[PDB]
């Protein structure tokens, strides 16, 4: 059903047997340091440890939510520690070219770019050079669509043409609808409801909805009260064919994914 | 989209605006009494109270999991108390004709028959007489299918012809795939995966998967560790068009339902 595996250095991720879980590494910095101090790096390692024990297949590590050089000095020790101590592929959640490059150098395995190569096109180049999967998220500086889904597909397509023109092999491309970016609450709902359309593009799809505003908007609930909303988006996502979910609650979300997988026959 | 409402005496349930939540009333009897003693009836009222506060639209009350007359003496006080104190329609989960009749008399609003009129055909008759919705679950005394879904649809059809021949109006008929009855673990999965087929029959569908074996079978987890599995089945159910879910965890399941509803545009 997917004629290839996701190549990630020492680890390989099958795309057919299960929905793969990307665990969001929570990266609480030291108000007292700029580097890789014991507390932040240790909390980070503990948290990746726990997400590994809970069912996570990938650990996702982000720098900013803010100069370039800071982002590295912050993010790089996190990667060296987690990669050394947790045997799962790490993805680096940055859009900056220099950041991606350091992170890979430091041991990151996948690039994760919330601007799908548009904020910093050199990033495709890095991806190309190190031969790593890169995630291209849908994003843009405006909410003005003539047709959300057709535009979303258009915009994503633009990211692929950037990735490809830079040397990126089809098999290293992953797409993501960027739910929660550049979309109104109702537009997010509509992307959800049409997610399967992304499949015509022929690439694996990652969905990132964990705890976002639009769940709050529907359910009327704070971020920490959004587990069941997230759950629904994960389920609907998997039914609609997505291959990855990006999630805070690895334990719960792993179980829902596993049950969906058995239902839909994945 | 449904050209009618569910008529239930003093209450009316719209079938278009949301997935309706049926809360499973947990009915822990007194090892010391046969009637309507303070503890069992009071725990029951408290539990229906809490499920009402959590988002339940219907309260479902069951007698046995066991003579006929016992079932009544047990179930009837439960209905009088809950109906008097909780303003939600109550359904009576029995297949026995005499039981259904007492329950309605006592104040039950919907019949809920895990043998869809086949164990006790007079039950359709009762339903007909009091003009109440009756749920017809798929069931049978064997697991031998030539084609699960086609047979399931066949068997269900047999229940409708019994309900109809007894006077039951189309608008009072609800169907249910009976996941967890007369099916192997893998067969349950396959019913799940083909639930939408039930819609060709033209009746509203209730799904009852809460905490059942097959979730345990997939996830490898005790009944009390089955919330996320249940969740997935609820989501997949709602996406596949079902109008009701029958669930233990009313709070969590209400939220998932609400989020699904907003996604699928219900
Ligand atoms: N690939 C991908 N990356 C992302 N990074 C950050 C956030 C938003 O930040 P948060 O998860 O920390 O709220 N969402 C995404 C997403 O949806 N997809
Ligand atoms: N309509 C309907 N009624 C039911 N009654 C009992 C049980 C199984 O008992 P439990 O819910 O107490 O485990 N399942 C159903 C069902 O799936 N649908």
């Amino acid at each position: 059903k997917w004629d290839y595996d996701l190549r990630c250095g020492e680890y390989t991720l099958n795309l057919n047997e299960k929905t793969l879980i990307m665990g969001i590494l929570n990266v609480t910095p030291d108000s007292f340091s700029d580097g890789g101090s014991y507390n932040e790096v240790d909390a980070a390692v503990r948290h990746a440890k726990e997400m590994r024990d809970e069912g996570a297949h990938i650990i996702d590590i982000g720098g900013e939510s803010v100069s370039v050089e800071e982002e590295i000095k912050r993010v790089v020790p996190m990667i060296q520690a987690v990669s050394k101590e947790v045997k799962l592929p790490i993805s680096i959640d940055t859009y900056k070219a220099e950041v991606a490059k350091q992170a890979i150098e430091a041991g990151a395995h996948i690039i994760n770019d919330i601007w799908g190569a548009k904020a910093e096109p050199k990033i495709a180049e890095v991806a190309a050079h190190y031969d790593v999967p890169i995630i291209l998220m849908h994003n843009r500086d405006n909410m003005n669509y003539r047709n959300l889904m057709a535009d979303m597909i258009a915009d994503l397509y633009d990211s692929i043409k950037i990735a490809k023109d830079a040397g990126v092999r089809d098999e290293n491309i992953i797409l993501d609808p960027g739910i929660g970016f550049a979309k109104t609450p109702e537009q997010n709902l509509e992307a959800m409801r049409n997610l399967e359309q992304l499949n015509v593009l022929g690439y694996p799809v990652l969905l990132g909805t964990s705890r976002k505003s639009f769940i709050g908007h529907v359910l009327d609930l704070p971020v920490e009260e959004r587990l069941e909303g997230t759950g629904a988006t994960v389920c609907l996502g998997i039914e609609k064919g997505c291959e990855f979910v990006r999630v805070h609650d690895v334990k719960e979300m792993s179980r829902m994914a596993k049950m969906m997988d058995a239902m839909i026959g994945k």
